[PDB]
């Protein structure tokens, strides 16, 4: 099973290039796409070595980078231009798809803030049209801006079978707090770190989580609640890691309870103390769960890249994320009363209102019906 990734817009292209840099460094692959001498399953993201990427001005910057051997501002303009070159890009996508043995998904890295937003909208629609059996995960990055953002949310709440949010505000906050920057090229480091650590269990095989469905179907219980948040504590026992992870100081997010939690530990820790960690976490009652269905926290281990200490990442399904949408929603209303049919934006507002209502109803003991 092979995962193909797509990079749209300046932000998406930059974060994808840095992610590929990080991943090539994790393995023994020189910038010249030649394996270095110096166990790690690398077939998923690399083709025998060339990455499975589809880039769509900064391309010249990448071509001038040492890694050359490795390959307007409106939403409506982006959508129109994406409709204009449907066949041109889809020939590339189809040749790269059918060239693969068994395709699995379509990772999409883009910022919902110019042309990237509408282009990703169009691509998501067309991929939902053509390929009906391919999971679509999206590493979308959150910031006339409210218009584009809400349109992207409208297209993402029904097409993408999963989604991971990344807000530049929280990243900048963490940068000023514990990195003391005052830049794109600095927050992108942490972004690429989180991304590389996200797909750790796919490249280093373990007891469980050998496929994307193993990561998705565990967290997302219903097809609507498919927005996740990330946490990365190392910026030592597993209990300390789990206690530092659940702190709101580290989560990349600007009653309420949890739906599903997943922990990935990349250290050489003793794997016998994890059950004690979970026992004590349940004892002290540091986190709450849904009252209707039985929801638990899952933990998995892995191995750090030997060619490159204890780290850890956390993927959560928290109902608080809806708050962010509200802000956008709010701004849209503020933008709707200040200034062919202009009805698509109204439908977008309607469906995002539906989604926020569903999130707000999810935290009730009678969420069913
Ligand atoms: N987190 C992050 N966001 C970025 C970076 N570069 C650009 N962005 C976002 O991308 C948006 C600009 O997109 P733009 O390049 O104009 O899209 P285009 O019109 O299709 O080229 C801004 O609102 C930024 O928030 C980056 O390095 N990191």
């Amino acid at each position: 099973r092979e995962i193909i990734t797509l990079q749209l817009g300046q932000c998406g292209n930059q974060i994808g290039f840095e992610f590929w840099k990080q991943l090539c460094a994790e393995h023994g692959i020189s910038p010249e796409a030649i394996v270095e001498e110096f166990t790690d399953r690398k077939d998923v993201f690399f083709y025998q070595y060339i990455p499975r990427a589809v880039l769509l001005r900064v391309i010249h910057s990448i071509l001038n980078s040492p890694y050359a051997k490795l390959y307007g501002n409106n939403w409506a303009s982006g959508f129109s231009q994406g409709e204009k070159i449907h066949e041109d890009i889809f020939d590339i996508i189809d040749r790269e798809a059918d060239g693969s043995d068994s395709l699995e998904g379509f990772v999409l890295c883009h910022s919902i803030a110019g042309t990237g937003s509408g282009l990703g909208s169009y691509l998501l629609e067309r991929l939902n049209d053509r390929y009906p059996k391919k999971l679509v995960q999206t590493y979308s990055v959150f910031p006339v801006q409210p218009y584009n953002s809400l349109l992207t949310l409208k297209r993402l709440t029904q097409n993408a079978d999963c989604l991971v949010v990344l807000d530049n505000t929280a990243l900048n906050r963490i940068a000023t707090d514990r990195l003391h920057i005052q830049s794109f090229s600095q927050i992108n480091q942490l972004v690429s770190t989180i991304m590389s650590a996200s797909t750790t269990t796919l490249r280093y095989p373990g007891y469980m989580n050998n496929d994307l469905i193993g990561l998705i179907a565990s967290l997302i219980p219903t097809p609507r609640l498919h927005f996740l948040m990330t946490g990365y504590t190392p910026l030592t026992t597993v209990l300390d890691v789990m206690r530092r992870l659940l702190q709101p100081k580290n989560v990349m997010v600007s009653n309420h309870c949890y739906i599903a939690i997943l922990n990935i530990i990349q250290g050489e820790v003793d794997p016998t103390q994890v059950h004690k960690s979970l026992q004590r976490i349940r004892e002290r009652k540091l986190a709450n769960f849904i009252p209707w269905g039985p929801a638990s926290i899952q933990v998995a281990l892995s191995r750090k890249s030997p060619y490159l200490r204890v780290s850890g990442l956390m993927m959560a399904n928290h109902t608080s994320i809806s708050s962010l949408f509200e802000r956008t929603c709010r701004q849209y209303d503020k933008l709707r009363k200040r200034e062919d049919n202009f009805d698509e934006m109204d439908t977008s507002r309607e469906i995002v209102q539906q989604l926020i209502d569903e999130y707000h109803a999810a935290t009730r003991p009678d969420y069913i019906s």
